[PDB]
This record gives structure tokens, C-alpha cells and sequence, in this order.
């Protein structure tokens, strides 16, 4: 028992991590094979930033400029190019450490660890979701953009972000692997501001069912609901709107607790519509959206 | 910017994780140099565990009972001890990935990172703190007995917990790598419960800064405060008592923000006598306990 925000284990992808160096900006690199992926901004200046010409920033480049290092060894960089909003540098060395890996482009709810590094160098590992609106609520400082996002599928890791940047507003914005943003957001200086930050409806039921499964019920009630009036519910408190892909993803759930999933949504509508009234949920005083119903199947049945 | 219970990277820890077997158990191995930890429970059987005799139960077993197996290769275990509640296994073959490490008995309040293994498998990483009652709030499963916990000091890991029990209630108990249990626990099968669980109000009070540090000020007020009345308040709340040696560890906060440490006792005060009402510190809606000062400092600093 225990209910838990956790990170996959994140070895295979420290054995990939290396800084990378372009004029006085030094940030982190991805070495998958003989490539070492990075956000394109590091051939900018915090001056260049205001209104970016990538193309042009780029052709002053040559591929001397970009200084890539592995630990303590200087890696020869042979190649250069611009895939969206990521550098791909072609090394003259595959690395030995690349372990069995996927560029995914990841959808809006779901979950994936974040392994936060400084020069190269990993500093912490967590657990995080893509928002309904692109961003991830991350823990990012100045030169931590080039660090990334990944699932663990047994042994093949499953790439999914690289960050970027933060927003003024505190959020974090990146790109998938082939250098496309999540979301609207572009790698400028510029006044750029995250949409509506709505709740993900089916983690929180996910994690609803978690909270039963380890002992915690009080929220049970003796109601139902329908999809379209949980759904009205779901509204007007700023949720996902919750559709039959939901109730079915969450069958696995619903089956080892023998509660339904409207009879879990119906719960839910009471504590939208009454509040925690000073009670925790898995030692939550608030309503948990970063658990996937495939998070609490895996924490809860001891996936390796 | 952002506050995330962040733990270590796992990789060094990873290169230790091994199975053992004994009889029909099977738990979680930490293999460094030419030894191997674990549970001392993994010679008993659920029918032993009413009331064990350890060392009448480790007589009757050999070297060749303990069946380790580092992936899918099996070790040759030459020696067997029982050092508390810890058997320690030598091996034939010293760990090729033995980082630096050390075996160090953590105190109440502080953090660490925790593996969570099965078959000698690591399923994920969470971080968590040694609760002043001496248990931790884990995510434990059958087979994850052997799961350790510890720090990272640039190279060097700090091997501080080992998982060996969940308690009634939900809780963990387990025992540094020396096999002294944290708290007054014991590995047999029998009524045990945790003491009072008091909040860690030195933590609490760094992630109040972390808050700040983050943008988060809605809780600072125009009041301050003294030890005594602040600790008149903690103890009603059960929690910690402040001492001079806290305000000490909280100085390199108190610096970075310019906010006195009994201005913060202050707003933590009114926090406590009038709650939240609603609003959140750092996307929570209850005060954290579980980031130390030297956690915040290194969040917030990038320590790789
Ligand atoms: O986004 C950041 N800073 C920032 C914050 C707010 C506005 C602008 C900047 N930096 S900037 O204009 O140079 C820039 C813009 C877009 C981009 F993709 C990379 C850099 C970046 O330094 C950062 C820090 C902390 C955690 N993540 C990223
Ligand atoms: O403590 C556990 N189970 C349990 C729960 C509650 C009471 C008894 C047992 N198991 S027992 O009596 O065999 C035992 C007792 C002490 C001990 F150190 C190891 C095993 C153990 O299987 C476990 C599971 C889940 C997460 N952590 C540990
Ligand atoms: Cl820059
Ligand atoms: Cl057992």
C-alpha cells in the first residue's frame, strides 16, 4: 500500500545526457546513437532572443561551434541541422549507453518523467503531466532547457519531451523530440501566455480509485450519475469532459474495486460541489490529476 | 521557477539492485563490492513470521539457499551473516557498477530518495522523508522488501533506508544498512502501531520560502513572532517544536529572500489558526513537510 508521484527510474537516460556549448550558452543534449539532440536556442544570445532568425543564427554556425560534452570528454561534432525547434548534432561517436528508444509525441493528459540536468549533468527526477494546454507545472532553473521527458517500457525508453522554456506566468513549454513545440508557444522572447489550465477528469478518477484501493473511502457515497450530468458538473468546475474512451480506460479500475465508473464520477460531483470539508485523499487536500488509470495500475500491481 | 518533490537520479542505485531467493521468498538485494543486503525475513516463510527465532531459522541454511541473481546472471554466494535484521550474503564477484557509497543513519525529519524494486527489478523513484515517528509514507507492494533509500553527494550515495515492513495502518518501517530498524519496530508479524505523526516544522517552513522563492506570497503578513509563542501554537497542531538550531538551518533562506525566520513563523501561525480558505501554496492545499532547507537550497540552486 502507498500512493505515490513516481518517476520511472531514470539510468538509461542519465547514460545519454551531455552538455552542449554554443557561443557563451551552455545547456543540456540528448546523445542517442552518433546525435546529440538540443533546443535550437543555444546558438542564441539572451539579445538574439527578442526576434530570433534560427535560419540565418544557424549560417554563421559551423560545426566547431558547438562544443559537445559527454562527462569529462569532448565529443568531434561532424554534422548540424535544424529540425523544427531542435539542433541535431552528428557525432563522430555513437554512444555506448544508448538504450532501446522511441521519439513519442505525447497527448494532452497523459504522464511521463522529467529528468532535470545542469551542464550535462542530472540534479533530480519527477513525475509530471502534460497539461490540457500544452504546458507541464515543472521544476526548471536557468540552464536546465535540453532536459527530458520519458516513459519506460520495460527496456525501451520512450522520449517524449525536451524543454525549452518557462512562461512568464511560471509554466514550462517544449517540444517533442523532432523539435515541435506542445502546444502554441514559440521559442521567442516574446509575451506568450498558456490557455485555460483545465483539470484532468479521468487521472482524477484514476486517482479516485487508488485512494480506495489503499483504504481511503470516506468519499464514497450512496449515488449515481449519468456521463451527461457528471459531465455538466465537470463544466462548470473547469474538467475535461469526460466521454465513454474515459469509462473504458478506467474498466481495469473499475473491475478490482467492484465500483462503477458512474458511481466513482458521482463521488467526484459531490466533492466538486462540496469540497475536501478539511479531509484528505491520499494525504491530498485537493483533487489529483497527474495519475493516469495506467500510473495507479502499474503502482499498484508493481510493474518493473 | 516550480516545486516538485523531486528525488535523486536513480542510475547508481540501479547497478546495485539484485533478487534473492530463499526457499519460496523472494525480496530485494543491494550488491555492493562483494556483499549483498537484505531483509533478514527473506529465511522465513508467512507461517514463520507469527514469532521468528532469526537465528535458529538461519542455522538450518546454507550458502547454497541463497539464490542472488544480478539480472539474468546468478551469483555464487560463499558467506552468510546476520548483522541485526540484515543478512548479508558474500559473493564471489564484486559489483562491476559499485558506486561510492556510504551507510548512513539518517534522523527524523530528513529526506531521501527511494527505489522501489521487485525481483530485483526497479519499477520507480519517489522522494520521501523519515517521519518523526520513525515510519515513511513509501509505496510498497508484496516483493518490494529490499527497496532502499538514500542521497546523492555529487558521486558518493548514501545508503540510508532499507525496506522491510507496512505496518496495519499503511505505513512503512524499515532499518538502516547496518539492519537497526528505524523507531521501535520489528520485523515479526504482530500487532505494532506508529506513534503520534508530528509535522517536521523546520520543513515546512523551508518550502514556505521555497513559496516565496517561487512567486507564491499570498500567506506573507504585516506580523511577526517569538520561539515561544510560535511553539505554543506548533505544539496544539502537533507539530515539531522550533529550536534555535532550525532558525540556524533556515538562514541561508532567510537571506535569499530578506524575510526573517519568526516573520515566516508568523504567516505559519496564521496559516495554522485560519487555514488555506481555499488557496493553494505551490499547486497544494495543505503545508508540505517533506523538503528539507538543504532540499529547497538545492532545488532552487540546481545542484547536479
Ligand atoms: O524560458 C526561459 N527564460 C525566460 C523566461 C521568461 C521570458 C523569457 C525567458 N528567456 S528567453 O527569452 O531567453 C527564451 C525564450 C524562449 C525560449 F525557448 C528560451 C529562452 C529559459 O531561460 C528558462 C529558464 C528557466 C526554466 N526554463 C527555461
Ligand atoms: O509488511 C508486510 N506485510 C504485512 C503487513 C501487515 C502485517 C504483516 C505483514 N507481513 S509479515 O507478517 O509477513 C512481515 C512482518 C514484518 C516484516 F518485517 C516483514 C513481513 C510485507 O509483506 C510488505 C508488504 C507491502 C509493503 N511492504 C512490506
Ligand atoms: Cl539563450
Ligand atoms: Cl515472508
Amino acid at each position: 500500500s502507498g500512493f505515490r508521484k513516481m518517476a520511472f527510474p531514470s539510468g538509461k537516460v542519465e547514460g545519454c545526457m551531455v552538455q552542449v556549448t554554443c557561443g557563451t550558452t551552455t545547456l543540456n543534449g540528448l546523445w542517442l546513437d552518433d546525435v546529440v539532440y538540443c533546443p535550437r536556442h543555444v546558438i542564441c544570445t539572451s539579445e538574439d532572443m527578442l526576434n530570433p532568425n534560427y535560419e540565418d543564427l544557424l549560417i554563421r554556425k559551423s560545426n566547431h561551434n558547438f562544443l559537445v560534452q559527454a562527462g569529462n570528454v569532448q565529443l568531434r561534432v561532424i554534422g548540424h541541422s535544424m529540425q523544427n525547434c531542435v539542433l541535431k548534432l552528428k557525432v563522430d561517436t555513437a554512444n555506448p549507453k544508448t538504450p532501446k528508444y522511441k521519439f513519442v509525441r505525447i497527448q494532452p493528459g497523459q504522464t511521463f518523467s522529467v529528468l532535470a540536468c545542469y551542464n550535462g549533468s542530472p540534479s533530480g527526477v519527477y513525475q509530471c503531466a502534460m497539461r490540457p494546454n500544452f504546458t507541464i507545472k515543472g521544476s526548471f532553473l536557468n540552464g536546465s532547457c535540453g532536459s527530458v521527458g520519458f516513459n519506460i517500457d520495460y527496456d525501451c525508453v520512450s522520449f517524449c519531451y525536451m524543454h525549452h522554456m518557462e512562461l512568464p506566468t511560471g509554466v514550462h513549454a517544449g517540444t517533442d523530440l523532432e523539435g515541435n513545440f506542445y502546444g502554441p508557444f514559440v521559442d521567442r522572447q516574446t509575451a506568450q501566455a498558456a490557455g485555460t489550465d483545465t483539470t484532468i477528469t479521468v487521472n482524477v478518477l484514476a486517482w479516485l480509485y487508488a485512494a480506495v484501493i489503499n483504504g481511503d473511502r470516506w468519499f464514497l457515497n450512496r449515488f449515481t450519475t449519468t456521463l451527461n450530468d457528471f459531465n455538466l458538473v465537470a463544466m462548470k468546475y473547469n474538467y475535461e469532459p469526460l466521454t465513454q474512451d474515459h469509462v473504458d480506460i478506467l474498466g481495469p479500475l473499475s473491475a478490482q474495486t467492484g465500483i462503477a465508473v458512474l458511481d466513482m464520477c458521482a463521488s467526484l460531483k459531490e466533492l466538486l460541489q462540496n469540497g475536501m470539508n478539511g479531509r484528505t485523499i491520499l494525504g491530498s487536500a485537493l483533487l489529483e490529476d497527474e495519475f493516469t488509470p495506467f500510473d495507479v495500475v502499474r503502482q499498484c500491481s508493481g510493474v518493473t
